[PDB]
């Protein structure tokens, strides 16, 4: 059946994204709670990229689809349900989060990338807030508008997405598509930042952004200002990663050499998923 409130019971909104609430929802005659994005039509585009690139997938770090239904006035993505926080309120709450638990969400997120990766899509704005905990753990990746194929052009995607259909109303609002597929500058890899497309080894270089803010804190390059971002991001070495309370232990010597790696400007030198994968500080995990 066709008709999203015919299939699906709506309890407590749980959270906003953009042109989007988010409600604790369940499938009629089931015990299967979800998660509901319940959608402004115009962001059309978007859904229907996250659809497409996940709606095979099922991986433990992966946030997996269910269902895409279209009303007179919304669409509503239903996915799985998180209910343990975004990766960005849990670098908020606890202050100086312990190295084993940064290796332990590491490899959370590992298995989840390379699985995507794997299948040749890249995930392009890697960030806490695009990262949910299942419950008490378990990472996984939950936004799926900004991601891609691997050398994919994804403004032609969504400019083809808008004209099939054809859900701008009579908003006057002109987007560009540029910045339609626009992400979060912090984590922006120095060679994407230069022009460059995404690549794995953009993905890896936000990686390492992520795994030096879960214990620092903070990303390794952050100002309020766009251009002073950049040349962060692109001129300055990161300070060594210190917890924010300075009574707290220092990072390993593995620790700071897999940032050494992952934070290398140059995506030539950066390490690939081999080396990667092989690094002492995941202890043998990928063995
Ligand atoms: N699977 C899910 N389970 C539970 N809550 C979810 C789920 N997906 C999204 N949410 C909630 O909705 C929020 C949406 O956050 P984001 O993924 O950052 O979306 P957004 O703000 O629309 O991002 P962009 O950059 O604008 S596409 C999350 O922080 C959660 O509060």
């Amino acid at each position: 059946n066709l008709y999203f409130q015919e299939n699906f019971i709506l309890y407590e909104e749980i959270g906003r994204g953009s042109k989007t609430v988010v409600y604790k929802g369940r499938r009629k005659g089931t015990i299967n709670f979800v998660a509901i994005l319940c959608t402004d039509k115009c962001k059309r585009p978007e859904i229907t990229n996250w659809v497409r690139l996940t709606r095979e997938i099922k991986h433990k770090n992966i946030v997996t689809f269910h269902e895409w239904y279209e009303t007179s006035n919304h669409l509503w993505l239903v996915v799985e349900l998180c209910t343990g926080g975004s990766l960005k309120t849990v670098i908020a709450q606890d202050e100086n989060l312990p190295e084993d638990v940064v290796r332990e969400f590491g490899i959370d997120l590992i298995s989840g990338l390379h699985h995507l990766h794997k299948l040749g899509i890249l995930f392009c704005d890697i960030s806490p807030r695009k990262i949910l905990l299942e419950g008490p753990g378990t990472l996984k990746f939950s936004n799926f508008c900004l991601a891609k194929v691997e050398g994919e052009n994804l403004e032609e995607f969504f400019a083809l997405v808008a004209a099939e259909e054809g859900d701008n109303g009579e908003n006057v609002l002109k987007k560009s598509m540029k910045s339609r597929v626009k992400g979060s500058p912090v984590y922006t890899a120095p060679e994407v930042v230069r022009g460059a497309d995404f690549s794995i080894s953009s993905d890896l270089w936000s990686l390492g952004c992520l795994l030096y803010e879960m214990f620092s804190g903070k990303p390794p390059f952050f100002s309020e200002s766009i251009s002073e971002l950049t040349e962060k991001i692109l001129c300055e070495d990161p300070l060594p990663p210190i917890p924010k309370d300075s009574s707290r232990p220092k990072a390993s010597s593995d620790f700071i050499n897999l940032l050494d790696g992952l934070l290398q400007r140059d995506p030539q030198k950066r390490l690939t998923w081999t080396r990667l994968l092989q690094h002492s500080f995941w202890k043998k995990a990928f063995a």
